[PDB]
């Protein structure tokens, strides 16, 4: 019923800067209201567009009452901009950041990182967006209207108390499984509608959930196609009729909208802990798509990009990464997270293969490696889908073994390290995660 919230598209301004608040407000959810937090904005935040090339600065000013970070996910940047742990943002600070961006058009997204209390900044509110153009996607004629036909969805489930409030606390049952509730938000409304041009419809999907996994499809089973995955465009689209999508990933895809019939994107049961409980128990609608007769702007092309051959492994270095889970004491090689030891010190412009292994536990472990778009080799025990062969910084780990490969094009130093870790958040924020430098 209600209409789908379109968050704003921001750009710089004449002096190439772009301003982001960090603040807590209120919401209403069922009618009842409940204090969030959001980036210009009450909840959730806006979709930073930047362009290939073209350096921006950010100024963040944190307006909390407790200290944050702003981590770019998916973002190919310096570790002195990246801002996990180490990027502390204190209570009424400012902080200003130069994005210089030089990897192709994607959706990203950005989140706070504060060390073991990640899950719970983004649980009261906060992520946003972030689209990055080339002028590549722009050749291509796809629906491009935001808040059109062009919609960024953010999917998020969250558990509310009786009061009404967001109920976030990290147990010792939160810490093993996730925080998972049993009311879905799509860009922060109950089930919304989105009036949608006859023609295609762009989707541009984020798994905003701290710890539930999600399984895209249509009400009336007409396919999705997958034009893009975290790190960009796929070579060709991927038809499919049910998307996966793992915390932190994201995907775009396109949809047929036909003038008579509305149809709704819901989400499959998924076989997860904790994520099959009512309401998730059976297909639960994200957003109905309500078709109308206003101008569309795209189509979906035959061809998308070109993406390059897997060189060979030949001499690469090899690192390997075993995550654990020991009674309350989530580690990755035997060890919690240690803000002042970044496990080891990787090379600069170099493929490195990394061996990521969930043997010994059969949870679900959506790893994603700060400062890189990698490619996966191997995903869980399989070489990756094909919609999932392209550029990702997320790879599936649940009880077997998986392989990417990755470059890291920019340096981050010991103070200023990139992050590993495990994206179901209770378990990083428990000690699934470690630091690794690049070059110096
Ligand atoms: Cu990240
Ligand atoms: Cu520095
Ligand atoms: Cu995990």
């Amino acid at each position: 019923r209600p209409t789908l919230p379109i968050p704003d598209l921001l750009t710089t301004d004449a002096r190439n800067r772009i301003q982001l608040t960090i603040g807590a407000g209120q919401s209403t959810f069922g009618g009842k209201t409940a204090t969030t937090w959001g980036y210009n904005g009450n909840l959730l935040g806006p979709a930073v567009k930047l362009q290939r090339g073209k350096a921006v600065t950010v100024d963040i000013y944190n307006q909390l009452t407790e200290e944050t970070t702003l981590h770019w996910h998916g973002l190919e940047v310096p570790g002195e901009v990246d801002g996990g742990p180490q990027g502390i943002i204190p209570p009424g600070g400012k902080r200003s950041v130069t994005l210089n961006v030089d990897q192709p058009a994607a959706t990203c997204w950005f989140h706070p990182h504060q060390h073991g209390k990640t899950g719970r900044q983004v649980a009261m509110g906060l992520a946003g967006l972030v689209v990055i153009e080339d002028d590549e996607i722009l050749k291509l004629m796809l629906p491009k209207q935001w808040g059109i036909d062009d919609v960024p969805v953010i999917v998020q489930d969250k558990k509310f108390s009786a009061d009404g409030q967001i109920d976030y606390q990290l147990d010792v049952m939160t810490a093993a499984v996730g925080w998972f509730g049993d009311t879905l938000l799509t860009n922060g409304a109950i089930y919304p509608q989105h009036a949608a041009p006859r023609g295609w419809l762009r989707l541009r999907l984020l798994n905003g959930c701290n710890a539930r996994s999600l399984n895209f499809a249509t009400s009336d089973n007409r396919p999705l196609y997958v034009i893009a995955s975290d790190g960009g465009l796929l070579p060709e689209p991927v038809k499919v009729s049910e998307l996966p999508v793992l915390m932190g990933e994201r995907f775009e895809v396109l949809v047929e909208v036909n003038d008579n019939k509305p149809f709704d994107l819901v989400t499959l049961p998924v076989s997860q802990m904790g994520m099959a409980i009512a309401p998730f128990d059976k297909p639960h609608p994200v957003m109905r798509i309500q078709p109308i007769a206003i101008s569309a702007s795209g189509a979906l092309p035959d061809t998308l990009s070109s993406l390059p051959a897997l060189p060979s492994l030949e001499g690469l270095t090899v690192r390997k990464l075993q995550l654990s889970m020991d009674g309350g004491a989530n580690k990755i090689n035997g060890q919690a997270f240690d803000m002042n030891k970044p496990m080891f010190a990787a090379a600069k412009g170099q493929y490195e293969r990394w061996v990521i292994s969930g043997v010994g536990d059969m949870m679900l472990h959506p790893f994603h490696i700060h400062g890189t778009q990698f490619r996966i080799l191997s995903e869980n025990g399989k070489p990756p889908a094909a919609h999932r062969a392209g550029w990702k910084d997320t790879v599936k780990v649940e009880g077997n073994v998986s392989e990417v490969l990755v470059k890291f094009n920019h340096d981050a130093p010991k103070e200023h390290a990139y992050m590993a870790h495990c994206h179901l958040l209770e378990h990083e924020d428990t000690g699934m995660m470690l630091g690794f430098t690049v070059g110096h």
